[PDB]
């Protein structure tokens, strides 16, 4: 079935928990393998030891620059960008997981947590999952953030991978 992953998350050094995210490989193949691929590090490189960089209360946690760990870096394993891949699943409410990006086919790595309905999305980032357990991390992730996007604390992904 779908690739279930897991992001373990610390604020100023205290663990968070658990965020488990469910995979939509059965509708963007391409983008939930990137994403799983960055959470095993198995290319090399990944999520591991990166950042939550912008938060933004009723909207998103947003985080996977592991190169310039300031919200202008990512890559794919594709290399660095990687097109849309299609627009078929919605943001839809709290828990959808998607691609941040700096305009049409800019997928690297950086992606987002969903934590309320965000449809003026639709059609510009590409969902391809959803949280399954964990949303009370996210809860905790997005207490932490501001109007402007900067944290209070540094959040960060501490420990990440596969787990089916
Ligand atoms: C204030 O944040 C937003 C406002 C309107 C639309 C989108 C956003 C943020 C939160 C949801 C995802 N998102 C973005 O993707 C904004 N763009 C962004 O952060 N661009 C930096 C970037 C650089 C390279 C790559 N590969 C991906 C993103």
């Amino acid at each position: 079935g779908n690739p279930l992953v897991y992001l373990d998350v610390d604020a100023n050094g205290k663990p968070l928990g658990r965020v488990v995210l469910e995979l939509k490989a059965d509708v963007v193949p391409k983008t939930a393998e990137n994403f799983r691929a960055l959470c095993t590090g198995e290319k090399g490189f990944g999520y591991k030891g990166s950042t939550f960089h912008r938060v933004i209360p009723s909207f998103m946690c947003q985080a996977g620059d592991f190169t310039n760990h300031n919200g202008t870096g990512g890559k794919s394993i594709y290399g660095s960008r990687f097109p849309d891949e299609n627009f078929t699943l919605k943001h839809v409410g709290p828990g959808v997981l998607s691609m941040a990006n700096a305009g049409p086919n800019t997928n690297g790595s950086q992606f987002f947590i969903c934590t309320i309905k965000t449809d003026w999305l639709d059609g510009k980032h590409v969902v391809f999952g959803h949280v399954i357990e964990g949303m009370d991390v996210v809860k905790k992730i997005e207490s932490f953030g501001s109007k402007s996007g900067r944290t209070s604390k540094k959040i960060v992904i501490t420990d990440c991978g596969q787990l089916s």
